[PDB]
């Protein structure tokens, strides 16, 4: 029934980082993801994920044992995506901020935390506004999520490209990126604040005639100074790259 050893199987599964970093390559691009099936191939590896496939399973268990310091691992950056992990502990933030011109898939690896979004009203005065003027934006989320949760996408305009987020437990949110932030080709992650101008209409008409309520009114700006996040070193199983 065996062959004791001398015939072992071998060009096994890779394991999970491996794969995804493996689908990532093949399914992203410098100018985003190739398709929207490509993107549901990364997708579909990255739902599986566990803790102990990012080496993060012993923090995990701090959720059972249920402004603070928020640790960033990044596994890999190239021009065609990056991918990182933001460990929060209970109460941290992580503020305001939008992805431009980016498509991002992300997944809660433990824990809970809320996430609250917008996208622009109106997306195609992006490049003929002012940016440090206030600003109409629709609310596209506004919810806890607990692991197990559903991985979530964001577009660049749609999908709720600007959002925040406040850990409820500790929790890690893994994050892959296409194409990357670079400041070099116009897209930085860009803080905002709640506009602090007292008559902004609640409601406006935009092109066509759809009514958008419960406007909320952003002004780019400097992020908070309690938002403190320190890089850390990925030290789960190795990505053959
Ligand atoms: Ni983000």
């Amino acid at each position: 029934h065996h062959s004791s050893g001398l015939v072992p199987r071998g060009s096994h599964m890779p394991y999970f980082i491996q794969r995804l970093f493996n689908t990532c390559k093949s399914s992203l691009s410098p100018n985003g993801p190739v398709s929207e099936e490509a993107l549901d191939k990364v997708r579909n590896v990255l739902e599986k994920i566990k803790p102990s496939d990012v080496g993060l399973e012993q923090e995990a268990q701090l959720v059972r044992n249920w402004l603070p310091a928020i640790k960033y691992l990044q596994l890999h950056e190239c021009d065609s995506f990056s991918i990182g992990i933001f460990c929060m502990p209970p109460g941290s933030i992580i503020p305001l901020h939008n992805h431009p011109g980016m498509t991002v898939l992300s997944k809660l690896v433990y824990g809970s935390m809320h996430v609250k979004s917008y996208d622009w009203a109106e997306p195609d005065q992006s490049e003929l506004d002012d940016p440090l003027q206030a600003r109409p934006a629709k609310l596209v989320k506004d919810i806890d999520m607990t692991s197990p949760s559903p991985a979530t996408t964001l577009y660049p305009t749609t999908g709720g490209n600007i959002h925040c987020f406040k850990a409820i437990t500790h929790c890690a949110i893994f994050d892959i990126l296409s194409p990357p932030y670079s400041s070099t080709h116009g897209r930085h992650c860009n803080y905002f604040r709640k506009s602090p101008m007292l008559d902004l209409p609640g409601e406006i008409e935009v092109m066509n005639g759809e009514v958008i309520s419960n406007v909320t009114w952003l002004e780019e700006y400097q992020p908070p100074d309690n938002f403190v996040i320190w890089r850390v070193p990925y030290r789960g199983p190795v990505i053959r790259k």
